[PDB]
């Protein structure tokens, strides 16, 4: 596959990824490093500055929600997983996401990436 | 911004945005011309080698459908639009969507991007 033609140009397709207008998160590695990470991501977690760090590293109190236990088995075993209303901290809010692993041209795990959508005006509708 | 250090190395983004679990697409200028498409779009539309071209002029049969009214629309009044179920043709399928504008630092509009999502079993649930 030539890359720039069939997907992009690296640059061009940067500049569209920021701009989807949905969560979009990529993390490589065992300790889930964050890679790329847009404006919709970056907004609905604004305390950052993430590119190259690994993902317990910088939300350090994530460790008891276990978003971390899912990440794991989703590199470890290349099964994806999605989520439904995943709950969170305020600085109450619920979350479904989809994270898949991303596999080399080797079939070896490089990483995982995902999509998150903030699905709390329907969790809150509980009324 | 330091696009790399906040966004991501624009090679690891592109990498990132291949992979993303949803149809993602971006275009340039009036014509809608492709500049970024991933693997969940590319399998979607497997007719195919787009990026640089005008959305028209790859799928000239889509005129009717007006998916370009759209799209124009967008690029024109950095109106963002949402459809639901907007059906298509095989080679009936129907199609969840957002697009919005991206503009430039001086706030002009040099193109919009789409993220799709595939709802045919929910309407083919039509027993």
């Amino acid at each position: 596959m030539d890359w720039d033609k069939t997907v992009g140009a690296a640059e061009d397709v940067r500049r569209i990824f920021e701009h989807i207008p949905a969560i979009l998160v990529g993390l490589e590695g065992p300790d889930h490093r964050f890679v790329a990470v847009n404006a919709a991501y970056r907004g609905f977690s604004p305390l950052l500055d993430t590119v190259g760090q690994p993902a317990r590293e910088v939300y350090p109190e994530l460790e008891g929600q276990q978003i971390y236990e899912m990440l794991d088995r989703v590199y470890q075993t290349g099964e994806p997983q999605s989520g439904s209303e995943w709950r969170l901290q305020t600085d109450e809010r619920y979350f479904d996401f989809v994270v898949t692993p991303r596999r080399r041209a080797d079939g070896s795990i490089e990483g995982v990436q995902l999509i998150v959508d903030d699905v709390t005006s329907r969790v809150r509708a509980r009324q």
